[PDB]
């Protein structure tokens, strides 16, 4: 038999046979193989893993080593000549919003996460690596190359540790090394929920019996819901500023204050759930908080496939999306549904869309006051700009008045993430992400770009005219080829994100496979797909396609002027209409009576 092998991350325990409803670990999705889609399971493998030593060692761990005779380039050095620009002018997308990049940001979250490894808690493995930069176990560091700033002010490297892999944590030896991802491939919200049981109940409102999830209690928007804080000591949302001491926010997902506005997403759509589960008490009053939380629960998942699959796909595979993503046809049973290694790092696109800064605007949608802007960076884990600072409505403005970086070729990555970045494990904003990316694809034994290019039927260029060509530019395969001396060891990250862009989407042809791949296989292979023959109600249906996130906003803000259109560039006043004017969900097919 196959590897039908290992699973020791792995929960466990039972499946209903004919339940309405999701687990909170996507268990039992699938009949025939309950597991598939779970959380707590290794990242599926599209193709084999290509490690130093076969099993588990990455590219760029043993210096004589070479991946088909070079030397794999130090990531930063990448992420230096390469990736960073100085220049912020015209690079913002002149057609999408601001929005257009927070939602990609958590749809990524909704469908993936790999834990780092970290046993060596109160021992001086978080210092023998931060402090001495020395390999070793799980501690693989980005080591900073002659000519770095970095170098004349940080140390000699940036700490980095290798991400958690399944059955242990400790030392394993015999089939190749998978790594974890921790939440369910299946898009269902358990970025709002949790993909866990331990933790689905923490963030409930047990207390009383309405089905509300748990809302924040030192502090309310002008008299409306806050995520609620976290335990957790130290968690470093009071680092980052130690007079204001503001916690972090605790979530279905963990990562849901490295930013500002991630965080505010995320009030976006627990006040919608609570929202959601009060007006169900109004029109089924018989029901209890268990009922009220699934039904309701039920539904915002299916706001955010709709929204996903209608309102984003389509503006990033552009033209291609037809040629991977069919229309729906039903739920497939053979159809795997588990996210694979390789989207993890395809996803990752979304991080040439991060503007160098983030604004707050006022009512008639003007610069909120004096310090109205500021740069990207003074937001990693702020949660005290929120709380003190005017709340969400200014920021969610902002989301929709402002537009998203435009990737090019020239200008990926802003300063802001590549040089001045912030990690919660440690106290300095200095990381940079496209290295802490490049790294994170070696660890995970990522195959090179010409595998990919091969796996999605696409040419494999092996000379630097060759690279020039599918590139579409001279200067940057030259660079390309200097460091890679083989288009065969480019990362994929940096490989799929120099592909010029699709007719009408946003990213090139590879990466519109990847991804265009996995969405149709999280589609078909989800039996709780929203346009599934029995999952909702053919009245319910109707109702839920006149959504947009347009309303979402109206039902849980007080912006009355909003667009119709929020992924797309939109200006003020004139592609701005007042709430009144806005379709709404019509919760009435769910109006029980006889139940
Ligand atoms: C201001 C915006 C953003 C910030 C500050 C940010 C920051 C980060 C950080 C620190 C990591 C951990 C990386 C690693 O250790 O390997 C990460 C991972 C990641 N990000 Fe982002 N990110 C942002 C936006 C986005 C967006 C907009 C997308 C997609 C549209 C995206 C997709 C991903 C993916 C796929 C990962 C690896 C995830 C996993 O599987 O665990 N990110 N990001
Ligand atoms: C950490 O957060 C602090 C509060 O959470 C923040 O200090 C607060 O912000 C300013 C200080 O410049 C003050 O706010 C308003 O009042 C001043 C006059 O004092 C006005 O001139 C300003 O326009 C402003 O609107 C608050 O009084 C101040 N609060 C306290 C208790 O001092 C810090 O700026 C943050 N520090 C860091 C390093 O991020
Ligand atoms: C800014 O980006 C927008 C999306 O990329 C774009 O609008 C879209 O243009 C498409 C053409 O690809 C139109 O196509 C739709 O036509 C009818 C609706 O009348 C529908 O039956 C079809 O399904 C089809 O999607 C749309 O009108 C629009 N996109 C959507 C999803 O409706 C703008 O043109 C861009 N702005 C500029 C100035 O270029
Ligand atoms: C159900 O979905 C699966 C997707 O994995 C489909 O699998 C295809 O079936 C063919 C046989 O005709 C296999 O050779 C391939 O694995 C898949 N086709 C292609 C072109 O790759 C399956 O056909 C779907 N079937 C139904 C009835 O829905
Ligand atoms: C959710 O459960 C109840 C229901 O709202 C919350 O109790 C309310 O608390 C606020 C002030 O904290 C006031 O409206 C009343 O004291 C309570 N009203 C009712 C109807 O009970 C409780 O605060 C919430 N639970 C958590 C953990 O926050
Ligand atoms: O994975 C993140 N964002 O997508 C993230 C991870 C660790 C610390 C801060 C942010
Ligand atoms: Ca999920």
């Amino acid at each position: 038999s196959w590897e039908v092998g290992c699973g020791a991350p792995v929960p466990l325990v039972k499946c209903d046979e004919n339940s309405p409803y999701r687990t909170i670990t996507g268990d039992c999705n699938n009949r025939r193989s309950p597991a598939l889609g779970a959380a707590n399971r290794a990242l599926a493998r599209w193709l084999p893993a290509e490690y130093e030593d076969g099993l588990a060692l990455p590219f760029g761990w043993t210096q004589r080593k070479t991946r088909n005779g070079f030397r794999v380039p130090l990531a930063r050095e990448v992420s230096n000549k390469i990736v960073g620009y100085l220049d912020e002018e015209g690079v913002l997308d002149q057609n999408r919003s601001l929005l257009f990049m927070q939602w990609g940001q958590i749809v990524d979250h909704d469908l993936d996460f790999a834990p780092e490894t970290e046993l060596g808690s109160n021992e001086h493995s978080k210092t023998q690596c931060e402090e001495y930069c020395i390999q070793g176990d799980n501690c693989f560091p980005i080591m900073f190359p002659k000519n770095d700033p970095k170098l004349k002010t940080q140390g000699k490297c940036m700490p980095f540790f290798r991400a958690g892999f399944v059955c242990p944590t400790p030392p394993y030896q015999s089939l190749a090394r998978e790594q974890i991802n921790a939440v369910t491939s299946f898009l269902d919200a358990s970025l709002v929920y949790g993909s866990e049981p331990s933790l689905a109940s923490r963030l409930r409102n047990l207390s009383s019996p309405l089905g509300l999830m748990a809302v924040n209690q030192e502090a309310w928007d002008h008299g409306l819901a806050y995520l609620p804080f976290n335990n957790k000591k130290p968690s470093p949302c009071e680092f980052i500023n130690t007079t204001a001491r503001v916690p972090c926010f605790l979530a279905g997902d963990f990562r849901a204050s490295e930013q500002i506005l991630l965080a505010t997403a995320h009030t976006l759509l627990l006040r919608e759930h609570n929202r959601l589960a009060r007006e169900l008490k109004k029109l089924n009053p018989h029901w209890n908080g268990e009922k009220l939380y699934q039904e309701a629960r039920k539904i915002l998942g299916a706001f955010i496939q709709i929204i996903t699959f209608r309102d984003y796909l389509p503006i990033v595979l552009g033209s291609e999306m037809q040629k991977w993503i069919p229309p729906y046809q039903g739920y497939n049973n053979s159809v795997d549904p588990r996210i694979s290694n390789v989207f993890t790092f395809a996803f990752r696109f979304g991080h040439m869309e991060v503007p160098s800064t983030v604004s707050r605007l006022d009512e008639n949608y003007q610069p909120w006051g004096p310090e109205a802007e500021l740069p990207l960076h003074t937001l990693f884990f702020n949660t005290w700009r929120i709380i003190k600072d005017g709340g969400i409505d200014p920021l969610v403005r902002g989301l929709l008045a402002k537009k998203s970086k435009l990737m090019n070729q020239d200008k990926m990555v802003t300063s802001e993430l590549r040089n001045k970045l912030f990690q919660p494990t440690h106290k300095i904003h200095g990381f940079d992400l496209a290295a802490i990316n490049l790294q994170r694809c070696r660890d995970h034994g990522m195959p090179g770009y010409n595998s990919w290019r091969g796996f999605c039927g696409l040419s494999q260029p092996k000379t630097l005219k060759g690279l020039q060509t599918v590139l579409k530019n001279k200067i940057l395969a030259k660079k390309l080829m200097d460091l890679y001396k083989t288009p065969d060891n480019i990362d994929i990250w940096i490989g799929g994100n120099a592909e010029p862009m699709v007719e009408r989407g946003r990213v090139g042809p590879l990466l519109a496979c990847l991804l265009g791949r996995q969405f149709q296989q999280i589609r078909d292979g989800d039996r709780f797909w929203w346009e599934n023959p029995g999952v909702f109600t053919e009245k319910q249906r109707d109702s839920l396609q006149k959504v947009s996130f347009s309303r979402l906003i109206c039902d849980n803000t007080h912006i009355t002027k909003v667009p119709l259109h929020a992924f797309q560039a939109n200006n003020y006043p004139h592609d701005f209409v007042d709430c009144s004017t806005v379709d709404k969900l019509d919760l009435s097919p769910w109006a029980s009576r006889e139940n």
